[PDB]
């Protein structure tokens, strides 16, 4: 409901920037003197179809009504004239992504499991609002202090329908995907599951490029496969095979994150499943 005047917006830097969407740092200071607040902007480019168009105005939709610790806070909208729509004004999570933060801070394994907790609450937190994340992965989970974390963007963000177990792109974040997303065009709530894993794994690599799913799977998979690669890609995830077990990571950690990539969907833990398990095996390293 909130509304922010562009009069008191400056830019200071971009934060992210996707194909059809963009999050910039703003200063909203209705002054000019220290009583100023920073901001994240999300807005959609001018350039965007219907069809992304509608699905923003379900974007900030599904961002106004939730509301959980480890969820980044909704701060109001605002009149973006030059887009001749809404921009998405959020609170600004100061140390940023895990992707752009673990590969510059060596972190213990206690810190790495309490964060997949608080992944866990927040996405246990999305499911009962009856919504799926659909892009669940380390660049999305912001770090507010070295113990609090966040789930900072919902771009791809659907409700399941009413009647209904899942919800039915060259942007599509495949290399974090199911094989049920990939091959039958089903996204159902274990389908963030398999997701998470992925991200754990991340985290358990400290976010390096050269361990990224994409370069893994691409390393398995190779580069001379025509239109192929999803095609490949589902071949090996049906095969059994998986991303290999991160150096450093315990093997109870590592299977953990194997039965969040179980084949079957319906043999994957739920979200509210893994809370308990992550409190304990923290718990363990913490001490
Ligand atoms: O950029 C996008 N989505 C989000 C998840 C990305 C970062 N974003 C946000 N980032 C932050 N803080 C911060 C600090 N540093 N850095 C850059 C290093 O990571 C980001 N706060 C709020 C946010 F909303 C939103 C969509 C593709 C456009």
């Amino acid at each position: 409901p909130t509304v922010f005047h562009k009069r008191y917006l400056k830019k200071i830097r971009d934060l992210g920037e996707g194909h059809f969407g963009k999050v910039s740092l703003y200063c909203y200071d209705p002054t000019n003197d220290g009583t100023g607040e920073m901001v994240a902007v999300k807005a959609l480019k001018a350039d965007a179809g219907p069809q992304h168009r509608s699905g923003w105005k379900q974007e900030i939709d599904i961002l106004r009504t939730l509301y959980h610790e480890h969820i980044i806070k909704y701060k109001g909208c605002c009149e973006d004239a030059g887009a001749a729509s809404l921009q998405l004004v959020m609170e600004y999570v100061p140390l940023g992504s895990l992707r752009d933060y673990l590969p510059r801070h060596s972190i213990g394994l206690a810190q790495l499991l309490l964060f997949a907790q608080q992944i866990c609450e927040g996405m246990a937190y999305l499911h009962s609002q009856h919504y799926i994340h659909r892009d669940l992965a380390a660049r999305n989970v912001l770090l507010d202090n070295d113990r609090l974390v966040k789930i900072g963007d919902f771009g791809l963000a659907k409700a399941v329908p009413e009647g209904h177990e899942y919800y039915r792109d060259g942007d599509s974040p495949v290399f974090w995907y199911a094989p049920e997303c990939l091959k039958e065009y089903k996204f159902y709530y274990a389908s963030d599951v398999w997701s998470f894993g992925v991200t754990l794994y991340e985290l358990l690599t400290h976010c390096d490029s050269s361990q990224s799913p994409p370069t893994k799977f691409l390393e398995l998979i190779g580069i001379a496969q025509g239109q192929m690669t999803v095609l490949r890609l589902t071949e090996l995830l049906e095969r059994g095979e998986r991303l290999p077990r991160p150096d450093k990571c315990p093997a109870e950690v590592y299977h953990l994150m194997k039965n969040c990539w179980e084949t079957e969907a319906s043999f994957r833990p739920t979200f509210e499943n893994l809370i308990p398990i992550l409190k304990t095996v923290h718990e363990k390293y913490q001490g």
